[PDB]
């Protein structure tokens, strides 16, 4: 129980009992932190409890010192000292913010706004306390035990009754029982098993609740500044390709850490790859926090890069399918590609962290734990979506406050921005632009003339919490008959229960906004399905129509977000 205090690194005995990861605090911030909040537990070699028989005095601010040990005003001796006195608790060697991290229940809005805007301590006290909380709150569901297997993809689930059932949706991933991970959707229930085994009768599921690591390193190591490019060799033979990156391959060998901002389609995977390009004797690893991710700068760098020296690092829980082209597992190669939960313990002349707007401060925290680099370059965009938090119920969170990294981005901006979006048609760019982007996105391809909006409410019904609009499908289904060439059109939805039955009905492929993020496709097809907070955020609008390259149907329900599209309207 030696340690060093979370609030001012100071040598303490003592560990608050009371917090959630029994924080070591010193004397006299301990008792500023006992004295204003319900946590009145300290901790030590022997915890601060009344060592009279059958006494359970544990308050702190009760107890008292008698010689050696501790007792309450009832069993105290005469000659003995309150724990408590003088701004400070008993201990060896001898806020407000630090309280509402260490108490909140990580519901609301401002308990993710404070976990971003504290001293970089408490950022990593606060990231430890969330994602603890966040496991505990799996204990608390009903487990599903198999009642019938009708095919190979279908199944009926028996629940556990008093104990609530968690949503059927691909955001909860189960642990069957040890018949590897499964994923659930919208009586005819949808199985999605990692592992090809035949769902036994009997045999039950429950979600992995995973033990919660201690941080040590912080989210963003502090920032360093140099004069020349440092530990990095650069080419002069750099292709015409990557010419326009070449100011900002060298501001990243000229700082310890840089961000880039890349809009949708603006090069990101792209300047990723094309640095490894620039500084060809550097050793790169390239972590995000998704397989997907990973998998998409795997394929840009099976095009640019020496096939031998790149390595796909997968964990021995290989959870799902993923890049099969590098020799895996090889973690001495030039590049390494690997999820940051599978990161090993390595150093590297540079860390590319992708897709920065899905990390959270524990991912970013993780990173700075298991890669010691001479650089980091963070690439994402605060416009699209981040890491959804599952016990995060009330208010809405700012991009600000996705993690220390995004927070950087919209408060002092970013170090480098990808101006030009090369994916989509100009209608989509100059929607975006003047949506997220504050009009400084530019538009690579002229307008296409097949982006379309149309204002239609329908009818919202639900399954569950997940919404469903049949009759904006039902518009679709209208729309494709009389627009053969959008047969190939991906769906897109807020709702997996609205992609499930425009799965049946029009026959489409489907992704809901979240899961296409990073993800490209020549026609797309947007149900809003409601009017939700939702179905209206501007980071998932953004994303759901920057998916397109050449076509977009957006089926509204918003009239802000249809006003806002400079598409061309269309009726019925
Ligand atoms: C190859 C790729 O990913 N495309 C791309 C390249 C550039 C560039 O050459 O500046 C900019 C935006 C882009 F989306
Ligand atoms: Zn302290
Ligand atoms: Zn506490
Ligand atoms: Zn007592």
């Amino acid at each position: 129980a030696v340690g060093a205090c979370v609030l001012c690194n100071s040598q303490t005995s003592l560990r608050c009992g009371a917090c959630i990861r029994r924080p070591f605090l010193c004397c006299k911030c301990c008792y500023d932190h006992v004295i204003s909040t319900s946590h009145k537990l300290v901790l030590s070699v022997n915890p601060y409890v009344c060592n009279a028989p059958g006494c359970d005095v544990t308050d702190v601010t009760q107890l008292y010192l008698g010689g050696m040990s501790y007792y309450c005003k009832s069993h105290k001796p005469p000659i003995s000292f309150p724990l408590c006195a003088n701004g400070q608790v008993f201990g060896l060697y001898k806020v407000t913010d630090f309280n509402a991290i260490a108490t909140c229940d990580w519901t609301n809005a401002g308990d993710y706004i404070l976990a971003n805007t504290c001293t970089e301590r408490l950022k990593l006290f606060a990231a430890e306390t969330l994602k603890a909380t966040e496991e505990t709150f799996k204990l608390s569901y009903g487990i599903a035990t198999v009642r019938e297997v009708l095919s190979d993809r279908e199944l009926h689930l028996s629940w556990e009754v008093g104990k609530p059932r968690p949503p059927l949706n691909r955001n909860y991933v189960f642990t069957g029982y040890q018949i590897g991970e499964y994923t659930f959707e919208k009586d005819a229930v949808v199985y999605r098993g990692t592992t090809t085994y035949k769902l036994n009768v009997g045999d039950y599921f429950v979600l992995t609740s995973h033990t919660v690591m201690p941080l040590s390193a912080p989210t963003l190591v502090p920032q360093e500044h140099y004069v020349r490019i440092t530990g990095l060799y650069p080419t002069l033979n750099i292709s015409d390709e990557f010419s326009s990156n070449v100011a900002n391959y060298q501001k990243v060998g000229m700082q310890k850490y840089s961000t880039l901002q890349g809009p949708p389609g603006t090069g990101k995977s792209h300047f990723a790859i094309g640095l490894a390009l620039y500084y060809p004797s550097a050793r790169i690893v390239y972590t995000a926090c998704s397989h997907a991710a990973v998998d998409a700068l795997c394929e840009k760098a099976l095009k640019y890069l020496p096939i031998d020296k790149c390595s796909r690092i997968i964990p021995a829980r290989a959870r799902v399918e993923c890049f099969d082209k590098f020799k895996v597992n090889s973690t001495l190669e030039q590049y390494v590609f690997c999820t940051v939960n599978a990161l090993p313990e390595t150093t590297a002349d540079i860390v590319v962290f992708d897709e920065i707007s899905m990390a959270t401060n524990y991912d970013l925290s993780v990173v700075n734990a298991r890669l010691r680099a001479k650089h980091y370059v963070y690439i994402g965009d605060p416009a699209q979506l981040p890491a959804p938090r599952t016990l995060l119920t009330k208010g809405t969170l700012e991009p600000e406050y996705f993690n220390s990294v995004c927070r950087l981005m919209k408060t002092i901006g970013p170090d480098m921005f990808l101006g030009t979006c090369r994916r989509c048609p100009a209608e989509i760019v100059d929607t975006v632009s003047a949506l997220v982007y504050d009009n400084k996105l530019k538009a690579h391809k002229d307008k296409s003339a097949q982006c379309f909006k149309m204002f239609y409410k329908g009818v919202i019904t639900h399954d569950v919490s997940s919404a469903i609009n049949r009759p904006q499908i039902g518009v679709v289904r209208e729309f494709l008959t009389r627009n053969p060439a959008w047969r190939k059109a991906v769906f897109i939805s807020p709702y997996n229960s609205q992609n499930a039955v425009a799965s049946k009905i029009l026959g489409l492929p489907t992704q809901t906004v979240d899961s296409s993020q990073g993800s490209e496709y020549d026609y797309v097809i947007f149900t809003q399905t409601t009017e939700t907070a939702h179905s209206c955020n501007v980071n998932r609008f953004n994303v759901a129509i920057t998916r397109a390259k050449v076509g977009i149907l957006c089926i509204m329900s918003d009239r802000d977000l249809y006003d806002k599209l400079q598409f061309t309207s269309l009726e019925i």
